[PDB]
């Protein structure tokens, strides 16, 4: 009865979020990247549960909440094994092949990535942009994991799995950091073990032109999905480990530097039981884009309804 | 891609429109019947399709229409016969029981009753309020196609929510619910016919009908496009039917009624005559239909629209 994710909700509402992002990317004539004016500074936070009772409660999860993913990464003390910041909840996103954009979506906007704008917008900078620093990021992580051409071929391959061919190709590592410098905005994947556990920081941009609040994903068996945070004593935080999570695709000068590259991108405090942890944004999308208010109301009125 | 219901295009408004309904209802303390105060006045109408290509359109069709009962309809020259008026055209409705009021209730509003605010308020009014003059109505009509008690308690049985996950709903009941909503009902397919709310003053009532079509036990409501002319915005109250023209069956009424028929069909409906095909080739008469008047707030047909609209640049 209640709807599977947050957009069938108001799906008006969701077109016109899916109309605005394609005209709030911004594209350089000069080779910087392109990126988003706006709209990468939005983020979204699910609605209170614990007011319904037990059983009720139950049946919002299981509509909303992928609860595989939030098992495997609970029980093993990735997520939210720490007692003094908000607990993070994983949202239901499909498993397309683009689900690295629908979960990315999913986090600022509320919807996902169903007419390709993030997808297309991350092949669009690789084939139009200058990809010489990603490449060179690229085969020095790739190196420090292992004397040949046969890298120019891996790397064409790779801007290959960016397109829109065959439903979609899957997108590792190197994606996930383009798609930071495209949203000026860092990007922190949560997961087992699955290198793609990290932090993707935005170093093409100064810190200063660039969102310190993270997207916060998690991943299992090939999947993403976006970590949202509720509305509800505890810290708006995201832990940074006790052993530090990777950094990825630095350079040897920034490796040396990271912890301040850390002060730089986020904001970084020390939590009590020092470990570090990352704030985390507040809802902030206006009414007329927020399809969490509406999403609750459904609730709202099949809860009276529920009741007796 | 599309969605199979209005409604989906915005479940936040259909709910917002489904907790409107049950508040607007008016309970009166001197017997009167209970009815709706505002929202038996609100008419629903179809986008328009032909600015489509015609394969894309098709797509709209199959999501939205019932194609099964407009060709049936259709075919059998009751719907769509007549030339001079706009085109009808039939919305999906669940076939749960509950199709009378899920037909009538998004032909006003364009969501269905999945609250059973509208099959609620039914059974409440022949469980609570003074029968004994529909009861008489009821069995007048029934001796016509022909222990009266007993049927009768079966029917206000029948209008309850209880024990195909609702009973189905007759004659009967179409004309308490046109009373409780103070507006007339047009049903084209024995239920056939005009029901008119004759426990109010015509002055009291809205004077354009819903318009419903029936086929096969199963009810939808008979909607009109958004157009630019020139054809008239108007329901045939007769039948082309096979050979002779033929007036529709008006419902329920007593023998004083049925002898001044023409008179209550002027006061509780606005009658017009049509130029007749032919033109002694002479005027039939049509009832004029609502133009759509749903305020935006709760107007789900332009939400749906625009979801078009976004998926046929797409398309293209």
């Amino acid at each position: 009865v209640l709807p599977q994710a947050l957009y069938l909700s108001n799906m008006r509402k969701a077109v016109k979020i899916r109309e605005r992002t394609p005209e709030d990317i911004f594209k350089p004539t000069n080779g910087i990247i392109h990126h988003f004016k706006t709209m990468h500074r939005y983020t979204l936070e699910m609605f209170r549960t614990c007011q319904f009772c037990p059983q009720f409660r139950e049946i919002i999860h299981k509509a909303l909440i992928d609860r595989n993913i939030q098992a495997t990464l609970e029980s093993q003390k990735k997520l939210n094994w720490c007692r003094e910041v908000r607990k993070l909840v994983a949202l239901k996103t499909n498993g397309d092949g683009n689900c690295l954009m629908h979960a990315t979506s999913q986090y600022m906007w509320g919807v996902q990535d169903t007419d390709l704008v993030l997808r297309k917008a991350l092949f669009s900078t690789l084939k139009e942009t200058d990809t010489r620093n990603f490449k060179f990021r690229w085969q020095l992580e790739s190196l420090k994991s292992q004397d040949t051409r046969n890298w120019n071929d891996e790397w064409d391959n790779l801007i290959k799995m960016a397109s829109t061919d065959t439903q979609y190709n899957s997108l590792e590592e190197i994606h996930i950091f383009v798609l930071c410098n495209i949203l000026r905005r860092p990007i922190i994947v949560i997961s087992d073990k699955l290198k793609v556990g990290g932090i993707y920081l935005p170093l093409h941009w100064p810190a200063q032109e660039c969102y310190r609040y993270p997207i916060v994903l998690g991943y299992d068996s090939h999947h993403f999905v976006p970590l949202v945070t509720l509305k509800d004593p505890e810290i708006r935080a995201v832990p940074l480990v006790f052993e530090d999570l990777k950094v990825h695709f630095l350079t040897d000068p920034e490796n040396e530097m990271k912890e301040k590259l850390l002060k730089e991108y986020l904001m970084v405090i020390e939590i009590p039981v020092l470990n570090n942890a990352a704030k985390l944004d507040e809802a902030n999308l206006p009414k007329e884009i927020n399809l969490v208010d509406d999403y609750f109301e459904l609730v709202q009125h099949e809860y009276k309804k529920w009741q007796e």
